[PDB]
């Protein structure tokens, strides 16, 4: 009673079995004029036909045992779901058909049988509502196929146990692939089910703490009409991320890619998740240019050794249990049994015909139907073998064989712990789930056949601590099928190091501008978020990726305006202390008697001192030497000039009594020079302000009247005795003495008039060389017009050095005699 | 047969029904040591019992009208679910019994046959029981699943509702949050098939308006301890204030009376539809935490003899009515004597106990159970009226009323439109639904008796244009039930004028940094993203708000240094024309022929010309005073110095021809200027890069090969006469004017040579300044060592005295 296509077969103990032997039903979604008929599923699958046949192989391997279950048979009842909801609930209600009248009190055959178990469910959908009607009788469901989170929760889904994996592991593993190979702009698409939603919202939320963006995000369906298509399409290749993550089937996901076959859109790294990985639907050569090289994860395969032999003895007049087998011998040879194709024999052999029933390498779900039969006939074995007084019922009571029921066989599956044929350990957790590690696989092309290979290219242990899961050999990936360059899926190139990075608007945290930094600031590293402002004392370059440090500006004593400025001022001294020493020498004489023989010490003394204070200006300005600039040389030069006026004239008739004069004409300079430092002294000053990467090194002078006051008090008397002496000029007698000292004060008055332009305009640049260069041109002048001319008389021509030629003037000067060679 | 608890009665044709008289099963484990019995429900609901009454006073009302269906009854089987999915699927198998029977081929032969169910009210019971009534094409109606996983055809082919779907209320959120201008929320759903879509849809349409999600967690009704603290603590580590919640009250209950254990107050809660209205969650006690919730409600309808029905029940005089007992029991707290708690009497006033069954403001579900109802029964009055040749089968044929089938009552149920008692009207659209309107509440809180009071501050109108579909009335809205200023909850602060938002590493782009704006460029919007650039002729001001125009520079008249430098220029013009004038007065005295008095004039106007020469450089060059600044002052000097240099001691013997080595010297200099300015002439220049802050205003002079060349000229020649006037200034005729020829060119020289070192330090409006300064002083040297002396001995020194 039920559907009439099945595989069946009697025994003491009935197992129930859903496989989808079709892949779909035919669209034929219509108005209900006439009463509505059966559905028709459409096309053929054969590696569902190979996992019904490994369930069939289990029982018959369990019946041949005498170590498990001796003295009873195990029997099957077995239908197809075509991956369709209905056509599975259609087979639960013949499932639960005794259960059913006992719960309804509906009363009459009393001769239908009672499954105490079912294999099945392939999908998560079809899961989710078989689990609803099973979980009411306590009929136990095994499913060797369904990894939907949804069905860990025993609130609802009360008896489902499974045999694979949940998707939570993958979702983590994808992410983990992403952050290995450094990509941050990803696109996402799942299947509208129970399957991909949960899986993609799982793989966002770990995709989030990682810091990669999620551009698109569709869903798509096997039902999805053309229009959703090519919006999906349109979604595509509109975006610029590479990397495609897919959680969805093999027929939920066909139309997607013959569009996108159809457009010709190449360079996309497809992640697949387990169910579309080695689906044949999509791994086809002709799809190869768009599908080639997808990464891809798969599970364990195992060993059910005896198997391929038993897959080689399918006959449609031999298996008289399975009513599967006629169709499945009419689409492999393309021909009709009888009782527009031709007519078949039953002489045709299987290994002629190359479909995914005997051409497999590895065994993955079959393996997982074989084990979830296991483990229901050790549950049963477990029900055998109990001894009185140590069962796991009320007061430690055993369970009875003959008469057993379907929830006692779940509760021996929630304390189930069995070795297995690869001798390793099967037990389900508190949630029934079962843990199991996973291969990373690779699309290639087969270069013989032409054909797609599957290469294994890494691992995600699950035993690993977080975050230590993944192994990747990279040398084994060929990136679109043919490529070995690791492909660039960010949002925006890496900034480099002289710029930062710039927020668009309206655009995630991935996708950045770069912006260059200011004339200030830099950046070292690659991905910056910030120009830093380096401190003072430094400036960055014209490239900006580091900064320097800044040029220090001043006038040195290794410059060589520094050496020829010493060497000046060295050679004005030596000369100062020849004309000294040879008036130490030649004294007693009337040449050196008549000038007074002892403002003449004085006045070399200070013409020393005043060429030896030019070189305060040379060097580092330093908080004491600038003290000493301007004084020194204020003091020196006015005590030269008291000791030229004090000797010239009749001034002195005005009112020894020489000194006093010139002790009160510096001593006034020395109290307000002193009132000046002791008020408010000059000090150094680093100015930055003026250009930006030089600190130039000057003087603050502090107060400046009391400067004017200097200056002026110096002009005042330099003007004094030029004006006295000229009056004096045509007195002919000293060798006409007070015509050199008009002379003098001429080119004092002279320098320090011409150099005022150069004095303004390059104001604090360097002008200490400026300040140099004036003292000792007046300090030259002033030595050259007053003691030269003496001392050419005193030297090269001696007996001429008398009385009468101080008194009287012979007319024979030095300069002509001196220029004349 | 089927469940115990019912309420049931006879007719021809029979519905069906689902509704949650109690909130949930018992809590216990089940250790499978023993065999499982069946789960016992616990928490009556007392809104669900009068839903369960809107059914069957609508069938009542109909069955009594002769206008609809007329010598036809209607009955009805109707159970409880008690919001689980096993207890509507065993009342779903009891609908299904004669039709399964059927189809599996497989006693009692006097089961009745359901024809349609009134659907559930949560999602996910829908789906289960979708899935099991679409086997034989039975119609089902819902009043309050919203999902949108409903709306899919393939899978679910028998389902329609009288609710709207939940994707207009989840782009509604999205359009609250974008009116009070938050952009940094949080999220809680239901992990069931009502909050998962609606919490997608909601993310999806946040992202679309740039609205950033900070958490986003899933709570249960069977949640324990540590899953409902870790949402706690996700709560409190976060700075978001508004939560956007999508989940059911039952679903809801545990996690708000944790929050109320831990007094977590200043939430903005916004309230999907199925919360907004709720007595589990909408309680006195707790609203210090929800308080001031903005929710959502659907719209009134009007039953107008439904509260009367409402009072008449009674446990012994409905007996149609299984569920009036547990109803009376749990009203009254008394134990009903069958056929501590006191012994009940017949005679209870249902007024007396303030309960939900007959305290409310407005019927909203109960509307739609009764809309349910009526669009079955229109339907089958749709048959019933059909016209032979006209109907909707095959070849135009009418189903029979009196041997009905389902698959024929969903079919008119796809073509249906009719009008309600409210004068609307009611069409089912392809994927089964119904749209309607929505209205916003505010929780309040009452000043009589302490209750929560909702206030309607709004619509949602699903029938505008997008973008035009809310409307609040901001002033009715009481912020956390006490405060009239609307909360802040954004990430960050916003960033002023003259300042950039600034990427924090790790984080969304809601929260960034503020970081001032560089020196040449301007902001002048809040939270800009970048710093504009100012023009090319405008700077920005001190807080980078706008730009400002550049100033410009140059030497001008009315500013005092101008002023100065041409009243300077003035007098010595005066007093060269008073010298002059002077000249001209005695040209008939021994001491102006001493000197050649032809050749006097000429210096004397070229001095007036070399003293114009210098008012080209004050002011505004405008490209055409640049091409004559320099030649003429060049030939006025070369002028000059050719007039002095023909007239001084033995160079007129070298060689009438004064004039002639006069034009010589002129006409050379001539050449040069006029060859310079016919191949590369002189053009002004705004000078930009100098200061970046001023604009100068100068002169490019286009070539300097012939500028050296003019200056080299004038300098050879004032060579030549300095060396000329050297050898013999000794001599004592014309009053010794050799010596101060040598001066005046001694004077030109200092004067030029100590005005060098202000070419190559200041390149500003101070070097026009220098150029005037130091023609001005070579012209009054030259003209005062020259023309004074002779004019001190004709004027001043009398003329008597050694004037022949
Ligand atoms: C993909 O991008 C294209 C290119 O911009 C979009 O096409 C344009 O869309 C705008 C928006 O209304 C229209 O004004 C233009 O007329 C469209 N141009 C063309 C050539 O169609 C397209 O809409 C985008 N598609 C998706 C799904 O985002
Ligand atoms: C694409 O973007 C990612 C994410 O920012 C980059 O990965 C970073 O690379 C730098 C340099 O190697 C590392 O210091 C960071 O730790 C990486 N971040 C993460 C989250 O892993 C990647 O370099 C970018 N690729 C290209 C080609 O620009
Ligand atoms: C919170 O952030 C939002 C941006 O998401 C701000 O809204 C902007 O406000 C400015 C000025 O008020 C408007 O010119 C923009 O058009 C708004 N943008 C949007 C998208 O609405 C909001 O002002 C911020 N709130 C506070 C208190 O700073
Ligand atoms: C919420 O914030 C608290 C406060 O930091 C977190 O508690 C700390 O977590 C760190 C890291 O796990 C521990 O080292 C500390 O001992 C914790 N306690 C304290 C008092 O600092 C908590 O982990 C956060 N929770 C969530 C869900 O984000
Ligand atoms: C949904 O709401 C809108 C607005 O609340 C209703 O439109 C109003 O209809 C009345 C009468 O038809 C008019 O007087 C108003 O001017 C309308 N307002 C606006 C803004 O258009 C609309 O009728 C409601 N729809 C339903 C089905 O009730
Ligand atoms: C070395 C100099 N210091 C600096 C300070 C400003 N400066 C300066 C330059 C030119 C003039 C025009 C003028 O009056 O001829 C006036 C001043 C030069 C100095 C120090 C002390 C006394 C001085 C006495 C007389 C001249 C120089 C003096
Ligand atoms: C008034 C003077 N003008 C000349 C003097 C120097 N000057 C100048 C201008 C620009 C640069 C290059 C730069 O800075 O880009 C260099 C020099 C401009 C003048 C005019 C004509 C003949 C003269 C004969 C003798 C002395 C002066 C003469
Ligand atoms: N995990 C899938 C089922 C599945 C796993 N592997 C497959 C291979 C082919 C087809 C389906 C599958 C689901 O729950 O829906
Ligand atoms: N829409 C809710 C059901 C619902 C609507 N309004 C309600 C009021 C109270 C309880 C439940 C509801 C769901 O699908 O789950
Ligand atoms: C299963 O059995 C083995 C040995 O019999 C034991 O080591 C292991 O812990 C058991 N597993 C569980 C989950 O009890
Ligand atoms: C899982 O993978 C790791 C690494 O390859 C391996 O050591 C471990 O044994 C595997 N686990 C199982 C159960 O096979
Ligand atoms: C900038 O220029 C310098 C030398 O000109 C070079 O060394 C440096 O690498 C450059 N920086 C960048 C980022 O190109
Ligand atoms: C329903 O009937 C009314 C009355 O004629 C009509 O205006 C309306 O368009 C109809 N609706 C549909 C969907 O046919
Ligand atoms: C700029 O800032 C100053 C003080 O910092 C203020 O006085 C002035 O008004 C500001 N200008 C603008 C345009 O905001
Ligand atoms: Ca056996
Ligand atoms: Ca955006
Ligand atoms: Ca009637
Ligand atoms: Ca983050």
């Amino acid at each position: 009673y039920g559907p009439d296509q099945r595989a069946q077969k009697k025994g003491d103990i009935i197992l129930g079995g859903l496989f989808p032997i079709h892949f779909g039903v035919a669209a034929k979604d219509q108005d209900l004029k006439s009463r509505p008929e059966s559905v028709e599923c459409i096309r053929y699958n054969f590696r569902g036909f190979r996992w019904l046949q490994a369930m069939i192989f289990a029982i018959e391997e369990i019946n041949s045992s005498p170590a498990l279950l001796p003295n009873l048979t195990l029997g099957y009842r077995i239908f197809d779901t075509c991956n369709t909801v209905s056509k599975a609930l259609e087979a639960t209600l013949s499932f639960v058909a005794q259960n059913k009248i006992d719960s309804l009190n509906l009363d009459c055959s009393e001769h239908i049988p009672s499954t105490i178990a079912v294999v099945g469910a392939t999908g998560s959908g079809v899961s989710t509502a078989v689990a609803n009607l099973l979980g009411l009788f306590y009929i136990p469901q095994v499913s060797y196929a369904s990894s939907s989170r949804l069905l860990s929760n025993k609130n609802q889904f009360k008896s489902f146990l499974r045999t694979i994996p949940n998707d939570e592991h993958q979702a983590t593993a994808m992410a983990d692939i992403i952050e290995y190979f450094r990509w941050n702009w990803v696109g996402t698409i799942a299947a509208d089910d129970d399957y991909g939603r949960p899986g993609i919202e799982k793989f966002r939320e770990e995709a989030e703490e990682r810091d990669i963006c999620i551009d698109f995000s569709e869903l798509i369906s096997q039902y999805s009409d053309e229009e959703e298509i090519q919006h999906v399409v349109e979604v595509i290749q509109n975006s610029t991320a590479k990397v495609i993550v897919v959680f969805s089937s093999g027929p939920d996901l066909e139309p997607l890619i013959k569009e996108i076959v159809r457009r010709n859109i190449t360079g996309k790294i497809w992640l697949a998740s387990e169910a579309w990985a080695s689906s044949s639907l999509i791994a086809m050569p002709q799809y190869f240019h768009v599908v080639g090289g997808t990464i891809g994860f798969a599970l364990k395969a195992g060993q059910i050794p005896g198997f391929r032999e038993f897959l080689k003895k399918v006959h449609p007049r031999k298996s008289v249990h399975n009513g599967f087998a006629k169709e499945f011998w009419e689409e492999t040879f393309n021909c009709h049994l009888q009782e527009f194709r031709p007519l078949c024999t039953g002489d045709e052999n299987i290994s002629s015909v190359e479909t995914p029933y005997i051409d497999y390498t590895h065994l993955r779900i079959s393996y997982n139907v074989y084990l979830a039969v296991y483990s229901i006939a050790h549950a049963l074995q477990d029900i055998y073998t109990c001894l009185p007084g140590r069962g796991l019922f009320t007061n430690g009571s055993c369970a009875d064989i003959k008469k057993v029921e379907a929830w006692q066989v779940l509760k021996h599956l929630r304390h189930l712990n069995f070795t297995n044929n690869m001798g390793e350990q099967v037990t389900f957790d508190e949630c029934g789930d079962l843990v199991g590690n996973y291969s990373i696989i690779n699309w290639h092309l087969s270069p013989e056949d032409g054909s797609i290979v599957f290469k294994e290219v890494g691992y995600y242990n699950v035993y690993a601590k977080k975050g230590e899961r993944l192994f990747i050999n990279e040398e084994k990936i060929l990136w679109s099928g043919f490529s070995r360059e690791v492909p660039f899926s960010n949002c925006s190139r890496d900034c480099l190091a002289g710029t930062r990075k710039g927020i668009i608007e309206g655009e995630p945290t991935c996708c950045f501008e770069c912006v260059e930094c200011p004339d200030g600031e830099y950046s070292d590293e690659t991905d910056a978020s910030a120009c830093n402002k380096c401190p003072d004392d430094f400036w960055s370059n014209e490239n900006h990726t580091s900064c320097i440090a800044k040029e220090i500006e001043f006038l040195s004593w290794t410059e060589p305006f520094g050496i020829a400025l010493t060497l000046f001022a060295v050679l004005g001294i030596f000369l100062t202390a020849f004309v000294l020493g040879v008036f130490i020498k030649f004294r007693n004489t009337p040449i050196v008697k008549a000038t007074n023989r002892e403002l003449s010490y004085l006045l070399l003394f200070s013409l020393l001192c005043c060429f030896s204070s030019s070189l305060f200006f040379i060097g580092e300005p330093q908080d004491w030497t600038c003290r000493l600039r301007q004084p020194a040389f204020g003091i020196s030069f006015v005590l030269c000039i008291s000791c030229i006026l004090v000797k010239t004239n009749r001034v002195l008739l005005v009112f020894n009594l020489q000194f006093l004069l010139v002790f009160l004409c510096t001593f006034m300079q020395i109290v307000i020079c002193v009132i000046w430092l002791y008020t408010a002294p000059p000090s150094s000053y680093r100015n930055q302000e003026l250009e930006d990467e030089i600190i130039f090194i000057t003087c603050h002078e502090g107060s400046l009247m009391a400067l004017g006051f200097l200056i002026g008090y110096t002009c005042l008397l330099a003007a004094i005795c030029f004006f006295f002496a000229f009056k004096s000029r045509k007195l002919p007698e000293n060798f006409n003495e007070a015509k050199f000292i008009t002379f003098s004060m001429l080119i004092f008055f002279i320098v320090w008039i011409s150099f005022i332009p150069a004095y303004a305009s390059t104001y604090g640049k360097f002008v200490s060389a400026v300040e140099v260069i004036a003292i000792l041109a007046a300090s030259f002048g002033l030595l050259a017009c007053i003691f030269f001319n003496k001392i050419y008389i005193i030297l090269f021509k001696p007996s001429r050095n008398t009385i009468e030629e101080v008194r009287c003037s012979t007319a024979a000067h030095a300069f002509k005699v001196a220029a004349r060679a």
